[PDB]
């Protein structure tokens, strides 16, 4: 139904057992993993990172410890562990078209993939026609915000992406419980990029690419500088950036760090501050 | 690019190693596959049928001999056979997102995945990082017509798809070399099918769905009757079937057989008659 869940270099995922959906992979300690009942917290949460020579990935957990998924050669158990960047650590992803079902093919050695069993642990194991290695890929941004109405907030202060009343101009402003700060968040299936449509007035979330560095709201003409990229920080699951399909470095940003009412929204060159840091929850 | 390329149930393709774009899969033989030079050869192109209980497919030859890629089990050759639904025909199809490179791993001994050799003949083998088990897969339709100009003739008799001059009407006709026995195919990446397009006109080949069973030309509307899947007979890539997005049981179909010019042409339930089979050719 959506491509929304394909394997993306650099997207964050539920990585649950193809016999149930309620289940996902789960970091429990600092070494440990095993398949757990979904919560949705930032431990059930993977980044993918794919490199072009391997054609295979790392998979690192998302709560701010950068640990990855790693066979403990030459035992068949799996951990988390420091990216060494080791074969055992790559991880082949390969898909089957129809069921979307996924096999995870240890790199340095490709005998093996990962295997859950009766159990909820997890293991490396030769292949077989079983079930218990095909996996799923669900993309957690768009689970927790497709079709959904949301605030935005930035990092910096408790203040919220606000469009001006007499303007069409973005700006941070503190909770009014107002139309003009709430946003309807919508994946588009052939741009692979989201539109946030400010309720008020109907129309999208804009970078004024023409005209300068400025964000406002604008007609929904679906010109490219209204759609957008949304990824949580690069290794914590608890904030999102928020970067402009038109170009890929200009990111969501709050002018100067201002941290009062009314203070500017921008794009701005990525950077990592906490400018261009924000707090996206779902109403 | 294109999602006109995915390891789609029932769609046909060439199969070819991924260190050489032109070499293919070639059934070179009553039993015998191997690399071969891309020519133009029924014996290169492979029908994919899936089975949603195995997750696998079978990979038959469309050179009208109906046979399938097996696994000599217990050898490591491979063969081309008669399909009896063995676990050693069944094919896993797993795709890595980025590359779009495909491993072919046997149903019934997943350990096993077909292998290229320098020389270019292929065999099964346990799992390695190396491309030699790698390969690609182009659809033999959209390679051989997309966004091109194509006369269409009916297997009844040497008479053409024609947009009639007075009205809309589309029928059979003696080759005139006229604008309006040309049509441009061209994929559609949205609804996953072909729009043809009479020359004459800039219109598309439209069933009128809502009225009746007749086929004509209509305004680039853009509607669900002026969508067409187009592929190769079941068994044999000498011909083509084409049938409706609207109604995929309704297949493009010359009435009651009629040999004669001006015979109507319709859409009509599938029912495997020659009324039903055209001849695509690329101008």
């Amino acid at each position: 139904q959506t491509n929304a869940n394909d394997l993306r270099n650099n997207e964050v995922f539920f990585i649950s057992p193809s016999n149930n959906t309620n289940k996902v992979l789960d970091k429990i300690s600092q070494s440990e993993v095993k398949l757990w009942n979904k919560l949705s917290g930032a431990n059930q949460k993977w980044r993918l990172i794919y490199d072009t020579n391997k054609q295979a990935y790392k998979i690192k957990v998302m709560d701010n410890t950068s640990l990855i998924l790693t066979w403990n050669a030459p035992l068949s158990s799996v951990s988390v562990k420091t990216d060494t960047n080791g074969d055992n650590q790559y991880w082949y992803l390969l898909q089957n078209y129809i069921s979307r079902n996924v096999i995870i093919r240890n790199y340095m050695n490709p005998n093996l993939v990962l295997q859950y069993n009766i159990d909820d642990t997890l293991m490396v194991s030769t292949q077989t026609s079983s079930s218990n290695q095909f996996f799923k890929f669900s993309n957690c941004i768009y689970e927790s915000f497709n079709n959904s109405t949301c605030k935005i907030q930035t990092s910096l202060t408790i203040k919220f992406i606000d469009k001006n009343q007499n303007s069409n101009n973005v700006t941070i402003w503190s909770w009014n419980n107002g139309d003009n700060q709430k946003w309807k968040i919508l994946y588009n299936e052939s741009k692979m990029a989201y539109t946030l449509t400010c309720i008020k007035n109907n129309e999208y979330l804009t970078w004024f690419s023409s005209i300068g560095n400025n964000v406002g709201t604008y007609r929904t003409e679906g010109n490219n500088d209204q759609y957008w990229f949304i990824n949580y920080l690069n290794n914590d699951a608890s904030m999102y950036t928020i970067s402009n399909f038109s170009n890929q470095s200009k990111f969501l940003d709050v002018v100067n760090s201002g941290l009062a009412d009314g203070t500017n929204v921008q794009v701005w060159d990525s950077n990592g501050t906490s400018a261009q840091k924000w707090i996206i929850t779902r109403l």
